[PDB]
C-alpha cells in the first residue's frame, strides 16, 4: 500500500461557525471510487465516484459537500467537539484512512 | 456590509515541528467571479492561483509549498518560525475582495 493521506491535522473552529475538512490522498494511482466522512463512527455523508454526494438526513441542513472530497461542517456546536474520518475506498489498493481533531472553542 | 460571500477555512492549526498541512479556504454564497487567490502570510506572498496563469508558488517557498488541494496549499515541514496569521485572499468580480484568515500554531 503505497499511498499517503494528508489531513488538516488539529484545528479549532468557533462555535456557530464553519469548518473544511480536507484530506488529500497521494502516492498511488489507485481510483478512489468512495469517500466516506465520519464524525466518530458516525457517517456523516458519502462521496461516490459514480453518484456524487449523498448526506445523512440528520446533518443534512448542516453539511455542503466540499471543496473536493473535503466537507463543509456549519453551525458548529461545543458537542461537534473530537474526531473525524476520511475513509477512501480505492482500487485495488484498499481503504485509505485520515484523521482530523477539531475543538469548537465558545 | 450586506456583501454577499462567505469565506470558509480549514481552520486553525497547532501542529509540530517537521510536520506538514493543508490549508484551504472556500468562498460560498456570490456569483462572483473569482480570478484569483493570493495566500499570504502575515504581510508575505505565499503563492497565487490566478485563473488564468495558474498556480505560482512565491520562490522563497517553492521547495515547502505544494499547490493544492483545490485553491489551497500544502506547507511542508513545519519550523517555529511558520507560527503566525495566514491569509486567502479572494479577488472576485464585481464584488471585489473576500478574506480567510487562519492562525497556524507550530509547538516544540
Ligand atoms: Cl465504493
Ligand atoms: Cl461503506
Ligand atoms: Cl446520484
Ligand atoms: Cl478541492
Amino acid at each position: 500500500m503505497t499511498g499517503t493521506i494528508e489531513t488538516t491535522g488539529n484545528i479549532s473552529a468557533e462555535k456557530g461557525g464553519s469548518i473544511i475538512l480536507q484530506c488529500h490522498l497521494s502516492s498511488t494511482t489507485a481510483q478512489v471510487t468512495q469517500v466516506n466522512w465520519e464524525q466518530q463512527d458516525q457517517l456523516l455523508a458519502i462521496c461516490n465516484a459514480d453518484l456524487g454526494w449523498h448526506i445523512s438526513p440528520s446533518f443534512k441542513d448542516r453539511v455542503a459537500p466540499g471543496p473536493g472530497l473535503g466537507l463543509t461542517l456549519q453551525s458548529l456546536t461545543v458537542n461537534d467537539t473530537g474526531e473525524y474520518f476520511c475513509i477512501y475506498h480505492t482500487y485495488p489498493d484498499g481503504t485509505y484512512t485520515g484523521r482530523i481533531f477539531l475543538e469548537v472553542l465558545e
